[PDB]
């Protein structure tokens, strides 16, 4: 179909699973050229807040802006939504293709068929439960197109060891040896506010696995970039990501966004 001139959204349902209200933000006049940037909301759910917040740096950019929306109604849970639903809540595998991952890829092949953008590649930003998000659709989906994925003020992490249990790790996660070497050297940022420190945060895990990572959100995005390249080292991988910080913010979408729009398209 179309994409409106300025904010608006659609109904997705080219894929798998349930169908996906995207919100998104359209420049005036989409060329061949025109970038797509998918960014990743929070536990809240809140996409139509999370497009506004990029608003005006995809206007002063001049490209279009996807923010899907994982619904409290279709996605009751953080593990239907930003664990990616490999297994359902009783630990039975699930298909790849109903996967929340899975929207990610044909989603991007239909708006740029309906906006007539010819870019081979997308960036990709997510913030809070949105980089849990990102980042593990960075290490589980080696296929995906993206160009540049920032994951912002990460809860915790997937850490890239072999030999810690999913979500806490890659055992007993699609992937192997191969596919983690492939994995550290993906375009991958790891953006941190420098002001995410309270230990006590009110959404902050304080399991002990989680706090194996560091006491709060910072030190966790630190401690999770150095074991990258830890093993990045040990697999002899060309490590590719990359460790940004935002100045005396904390978990904020809409600070920690205006410095990852200096960051996607890098």
């Amino acid at each position: 179909p179309d994409l409106k001139p300025g904010a608006g959204s659609f109904l997705f349902t080219g894929w798998a699973g349930k169908p996906l209200k995207v919100h998104y933000y359209a420049p005036d006049k989409i060329t061949e050229t025109t970038r797509i940037l998918f960014v990743i909301h929070g536990a809240g759910r809140n996409a139509d807040g999370y497009r506004d917040a990029w608003i005006p740096y995809a206007k002063e950019g001049q490209y279009i802006v996807l923010t899907p929306e994982y619904s409290m109604a279709d996605f009751p849970t953080s593990l239907t939504y930003n664990v990616g639903h490999i297994v359902d809540e009783a630990g039975n595998p699930r298909p790849r293709e109903e996967w929340s991952f899975a929207s990610i890829e044909p989603m991007f092949d239909q708006v740029r068929k309906a906006t007539g953008s010819k870019v081979p590649t997308y960036a990709i930003y997510g913030h809070s439960a949105g980089g849990q998000f990102v980042h593990r659709f960075v290490e589980l989906w080696p296929d995906a197109r993206y160009s540049r994925a920032v994951a912002a003020n990460a809860g915790w992490y997937t850490m890239p060891d072999l030999a810690i249990k999913y979500p806490y790790g890659l055992k007993d996660a699609p992937t192997d040896a191969a596919g983690l070497k492939a994995t550290l050297e993906k375009p991958l940022t790891i953006l941190l506010g420098t002001a995410d420190t309270d230990v006590n945060h009110h959404q902050l895990s304080r399991t002990p696995e989680a706090m194996t990572q560091g006491v709060h959100r910072l030190a966790r995005g630190e401690f999770f970039y150095a074991y990258g390249r830890k093993v990045a080292h040990e697999l002899n991988a060309k490590f590719a990501w990359k460790l940004d910080y935002a100045p005396d913010i904390a978990h904020s979408n809409t600070g920690m966004s205006q410095y990852a729009q200096k960051l996607v398209w890098e």
